[PDB]
């Protein structure tokens, strides 16, 4: 089974990386153990949606393509290594993001940097190692693969788009015209940049490229099946599902219980450009807008309670329903278009959509 | 002239990166301006020793190799782009290191993260962008180059070795047997791991690979001259000069005036495994060792003054002279061995040595 194969490949890749640190990088057992625990704590515990999407895309093509048994095993092995590259890429960004944001918890566990024997000094560098390991993996396992050049080039572009997205996100509550490394940044007072287009730009770069585009395209690359698809449709369907995934995360930050979310939501206190803030500003009257402005982006629990009350009264449950109906139409339309060149890939996209919905 | 060509290529690469963010990444002018200032502040102002070493290696081979004028211009252009990849790699590590260490100044200027409109939240991500740009550069300028695969593989290994070196450095004042993400780390009381071999391991990985090995080997790769050299001699001579460079930096941290160094030295307060600490422990009597242990690794200015007094009394100026004489012998021996296959490359190493000495 796919998940078992995927998890087995983690153990193999970890053993490879730690053995190489011992044989070629002069590491001692206690530092190898620290890095083993760092890898496990930062990479394991999720649903492995991203890595498993690579495997699932590859499995779809194996069911319709003629291959020797050893070739099927090799493609599935490459899809697992590729999937782990994405999981380690996410681990890098979550470690660095939690430090940047001074976050307390990540999926019911303390953030890595908060571990007593870690600290920010080590955690910033541990995050750097996590992304370096993605490349060590690719060069070792894919050294003689025809897709190596395309895989590394795609991975690099996605990594860069993600860092750009993080920049869009951390500066989302600043007035663009005031951005200056020499001047301390005040939070916006007009919220003029809390627009659907600006929200969509943050999400496309910060989340969509690494969460949806990269796993789908990597699955195609390891299967040598990129010519079987229209790349513009893959990008368009990735943009759409990715946006919907973030809208769900934004809604959950404010309304889902902390024990179910895995953290206490701080989007309101952090003055985040969330779907809730953008949608509320898109329908509120002048008095509700003024009340939002006097309470948004402050740690004060009573001020946070006014925002949570304004959202509940705004009936954003109805806007979400209308948004969801529109996404369903467009996702289904793109899935139909994907069937022209690849009914197999279209099914893998339908699975990805079902898992998000 | 080489330096002018190098600096001109910076302007061209910056224009390329910022234009691409506008054309393909949906950036707005104020964020493009922030990134332009970030690039300038973090990448410019040094001596460009690393980047210029690539150019100098390439220039050596151009004087002895038959090429059309356009090919000479292309090789020099590639050597400049390659040199900037190394300068941006260093910029990434200095930005992240200053955050990790809570440093105040870097070469007479405040550390990037301290800029009022930057903060740690942005600076950690800016550092990430600096290293992503190294790859954007390589894929754009070297897309059809025969050396692309070897250049990216080398660059990745060096980047990884550097992150491992940072791990060796930040944990250098911990007892290895006590390293544990679950337990807050006490500083060593025995200083048993302050040995020449352990010091050499920190320096080889944290500094030597990116400062000496990478610029020399990149100069060979852009010149298609790697087969003209014995790679083991290049690594050995890089290890030696790199170690000597760090010993100089360590001595300067304690004895050189802050205005000349470009910062107030904190190695003593930070309990760093410096050449001074290792050499002092290698010759001190039982009473001097006990006095060192009661004063090392504490912010207290009076305690720092005891360590500075112990070093001055230990006559470490004599150990440095004997160390320097030994390095001169071995560096000259390796330069002689390099003359067998490449007198041109041996001269480039002699220049690198002269610039360090
Ligand atoms: C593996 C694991 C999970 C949960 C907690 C834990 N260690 C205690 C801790 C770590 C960081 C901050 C607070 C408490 N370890
Ligand atoms: C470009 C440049 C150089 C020196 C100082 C400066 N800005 C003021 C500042 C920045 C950070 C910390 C303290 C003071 N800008
Ligand atoms: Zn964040
Ligand atoms: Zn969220
Ligand atoms: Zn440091
Ligand atoms: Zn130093």
């Amino acid at each position: 089974a796919s998940m078992e194969r995927f998890l087995s490949v983690y153990d193999e890749v970890q053993a490879f990386l730690l053995d190489q640190l011992q044989s070629k990088y002069e590491i001692d057992p206690n530092r190898a153990r620290y890095l083993r625990i760092m890898m496990d704590t930062t990479c394991l515990g999720g649903k492995y949606f991203r890595g498993m999407t690579v495997v699932n895309v590859a499995e779809g093509f194996l069911a319709v393509t003629q291959h020797d048994e050893a070739t099927k095993e090799r493609i599935l092995h490459d899809a697992c290594v590729g999937g782990w590259m994405i999981e380690f890429l996410q681990a890098h960004y979550l470690v660095e993001d939690d430090i940047m944001d001074g976050s307390v918890m990540r999926r019911g566990k303390p953030c890595w940097y908060r571990f007593p024997g870690v600290t920010t000094q080590c955690a910033i560098n541990d995050g750097i190692i996590l992304k370096s390991w993605t490349q060590i993996m690719a060069w070792h396992y894919f050294a003689d693969r025809p897709f190596l050049k395309d895989l590394l080039c795609l991975f690099q572009k996605v990594d860069y788009a993600t860092a750009v997205g993080q920049m869009y996100d951390v500066t989302s509550m600043c007035d663009s015209n005031k951005l200056d490394p020499e001047v301390a940044q005040p939070m916006t007072t007009d919220f003029a940049e809390f627009t659907p287009a600006i929200y969509k730009r943050i999400v496309k770069y910060k989340t969509t490229f690494y969460t949806y585009l990269l796993p789908l395209v990597m699955g195609l690359l390891v299967s040598e099946a990129a010519a079987s698809v229209e790349m513009n449709l893959v990008e368009r369907v990735a943009h759409l599902i990715g946006e919907y995934f973030q809208v769900q995360d934004d809604v959950m930050d404010c309304f889902t219980p902390p024990e179910q979310l895995g953290k206490v939501g701080t989007d309101i206190e952090d003055a985040k450009c969330s779907w809730l803030a953008v949608t509320f500003l898109g329908k509120a009257n002048a008095a509700q807008v003024a009340e939002f402005k006097a309470n948004y982006g402050e740690k004060d629990p009573a001020k946070v309670a006014v925002v949570k009350r304004l959202y509940s009264k705004a009936n954003l449950q109805a806007d979400f329903a209308a948004y969801e109906a529109e996404v369903v139409r467009e996702v289904e339309s793109l899935i139909e278009q994907l069937k022209v060149k690849s009914p197999t890939f279209a099914e893998s996209v339908a699975v990805v959509w079902e898992k998000t919905h």
